[PDB]
């Protein structure tokens, strides 16, 4: 599992060929980056599946709620989202491995495909809302694609901290995870490298038990207060 | 002027009848509100004139740039508006005598003409940056109109402090002056009044000493960080 201070930083493995193809037909986000962010969401229950399998089941898709104290630009509100086309579970398998996650109950994830664009006047904002947890227990961000960009470092930052303990530009083909209670995180811009147009695909996976699922009335009505 | 507590609320007079139907041809801002948000944007200088008036000149015609520091969410960029096609000038010059404006000086102000929209599923956020300074000297906000919606309600803060210490839902027809620089603020957001749509009209004006403008290669440089 995570290594001391909260993160690991991974190598992903070579991905299905539909994958990065399908962030082309992700439509823009109506609620966060102004234009420059293009997002799918879908839901999943992980459950341990026999000898250290986990299965995958995709949940009926639901508006995205989250609550204004974790994200206080795109909190408290319906957050109307295309499904996701493709299949990260592979991808998130391996985050799962390196999590070690609790056996013993089942989880929940929320799935987000996101592209953000850079250009030349116009930097593609990762995290407008700054240094913030996203409110579950474990988060895992992957990058699969990179064109024409700069920027885009992730932070690390201790409860408090004035400046983040740990920095990384992560690449396509890396992904951080990390304790998303024990530490908040914020993302610089993403730049246009040469002036031009450019683009940064990802996924987010935030992962929360069961018990504690951000997903259904009982955690719609909380997140919208 | 202000008063000890740095802000005062004043009555505005009747505006002309241009000034509202203006509002319907603000094009969309597209840095910020996230589609909710129509705007147009001018910058004048404010220079003493003799009779204790004010003259107002209007500047040539620039992209707006403000600081992450005072604007996390639509700061260090380039923000390319168009400009305001009314005349705000007599309501500014409200907030120019309430505010008794140092004489001793000329001054510089942006104005931003703002038209937030909110709907039965979706608020419009009119200060998604949170509590903040603008980075003025002086802020003025003027309400023009509103239409089926609530919230919307000005929050002061003490700097640092957990909870504001004064709230008021500004009403067509008000204005709040404050001390941007004692004072801190935020807005809650418009809310559909009853599931339909419904849309907030505002001024919002800056105030700057000429000597500290928010305008030209100089402050651009500054707020881009270049
Ligand atoms: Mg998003
Ligand atoms: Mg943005
Ligand atoms: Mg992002
Ligand atoms: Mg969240
Ligand atoms: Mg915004
Ligand atoms: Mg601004
Ligand atoms: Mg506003
Ligand atoms: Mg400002």
């Amino acid at each position: 599992p995570l290594g001391t201070e909260g993160f690991t930083v991974i190598d992903l493995p070579e991905v299905a060929p539909d994958i990065l193809p399908s962030y082309d037909r992700c439509p823009v986000d109506d609620y966060m980056g102004n234009g420059t962010r293009f997002k799918r969401f879908s839901q999943y229950k992980l459950t341990p599946a026999e000898d250290d399998t986990w299965s995958f089941k995709r949940l009926p898709h639901r508006d995205y709620t989250t609550y204004k104290k974790f994200n206080p630009v795109g909190g408290g509100i319906r957050r109307v989202y295309e499904p996701i086309e493709v299949d990260f579970t592979p991808l998130i398998s391996e985050g799962i491995r390196e999590l070690g996650l609790d056996r013993s109950e089942p989880w929940q994830i929320n799935v987000h495909q996101n592209r953000t664009r850079a250009d030349g006047g116009r930097p593609g904002p990762l995290t407008p809302e700054g240094v913030h947890h996203d409110g579950h227990e474990f988060v895992m961000i992957a990058i699969l694609n990179k064109v024409n960009v700069a920027g885009g470092t992730t932070r690390l930052w201790k409860p408090g901290a004035d400046a983040p303990f740990w920095s990384g530009t992560l690449e396509a083909g890396q992904a951080v995870l990390l304790d998303d209670r024990g530490l908040a995180h914020d993302v610089t811009d993403v730049l246009s490298a040469d002036g031009g147009p450019g683009h940064r695909d990802i996924v987010i996976i935030a992962f929360s038990r069961w018990a504690e699922k951000w997903y259904g009335d009982e955690h719609d009505a909380a997140a919208l207060e």
